[PDB]
Parts: structure tokens; C-alpha cells; sequence
């Protein structure tokens, strides 16, 4: 049993690992849809001046991105949700303690 | 065990998804960085000449985002050796077949 919990144990961490990295990412893709929409609407107002950019809002992020990073974000919460869950029950029925 | 076995199943999907999705975008950093290389060195060529550029290469990538892409890439096949090895043990102790092509 020592020998498993401890296979099980590393392979969690390496799991926490790659979660926080596609946190980050997410977290980062989020900002960098926002800094794109921004620059775009900064290069806008150059085209047609504040008022026109101010009534076409919905045209600083075309493709939107920003939407897109968000769901991208809730992925990450339930990707986290999954993963407790599943480690918890694992734990539960080797009687290891893997988590803590 | 059924279950164990399914949950180690599900657990082992997982992370060579996140393995995958790790590599995939360290070959895009490695794409992306040659790119923008080759795209400096074309411009280069116009304004000085090919003369000049042949004779300053190192230019073309000036904080080496290549070399760095590349060192980077090449961890994904220690990466890969940890984890074949890890599951293989995983599934000797458990008697479980988890693994997946």
C-alpha cells in the first residue's frame, strides 16, 4: 500500500501542476482579449474619433475573444470542481490519504 | 476496485490531455517565435541589404526566442518518459490495465 500512495501522491501533485498552468493561461488568454479590445478601440478612435467608437462598441472585439476567455475561465472552475471530486473518491477507496 | 479502476482510468485521460495541450502550445511558441524571425530578417534584407544581414544574422533574433522555444520543446520527452514510466508502475500495483492509446 505505501509503495501505490506514493505513485498516487506524485501523480496528483503533477496533476495540481498542470491545473495551475491552465489557470494561468486562462487568467492570461482573459487579459490579453481585453488588452486586444483595447488597442483596438484606441486604433478606432484614430479612424473615427470617440462618439462613433462610443456607438459601435460591439465592434472592438469582432470575434469576441473577451467572451471567449471568460468561458475559458469557467472551464478552469470546473476542471478544478472535477478534479477534488475525483481525487476525494480515489482517496476514499484506497484508504490513502493522497490530497493533504 | 471497478470503480478505483475507472476513477485511475479517468485520472490518466486527464493528464495526457494536459500533457498534449502542454506540447501542442510549446510548438506553437516555437512556430510563432521562427515566424517572427523570418519576418525581421525579410525586412532587414530590404533596408540594409543582403549583404549587411549575412553579416549580422544574430540579429533577426535579438533575445533568442527560438533557442528559448526550442529548450522548452525538448523537455516533452522527458515529460513523456516520467509519465509512461509512473502509470506503468501504477498498473503493475493495481492490477489494472489503465492506460490508453
Amino acid at each position: 500500500p505505501e509503495a501505490l500512495q506514493k505513485w498516487l501522491q506524485l501523480t496528483h501533485e503533477v496533476e495540481v501542476q498542470y491545473y495551475n498552468i491552465k489557470k494561468q493561461n486562462a487568467e492570461k488568454q482573459l487579459m490579453v482579449a481585453k488588452e486586444g479590445a483595447e488597442k483596438i478601440k484606441k486604433k478606432r478612435n484614430t479612424l473615427f474619433g470617440t462618439f462613433h467608437v462610443a456607438h459601435s462598441s460591439s465592434l472592438d472585439d469582432v470575434d469576441h475573444k473577451i467572451l471567449t476567455a471568460k468561458q475559458a475561465l469557467s472551464e478552469a472552475t470546473a476542471a478544478l470542481r472535477e478534479r477534488l471530486h475525483r481525487w476525494q473518491q480515489i482517496e476514499i477507496l484506497t484508504g490513502f490519504q493522497i490530497v493533504n
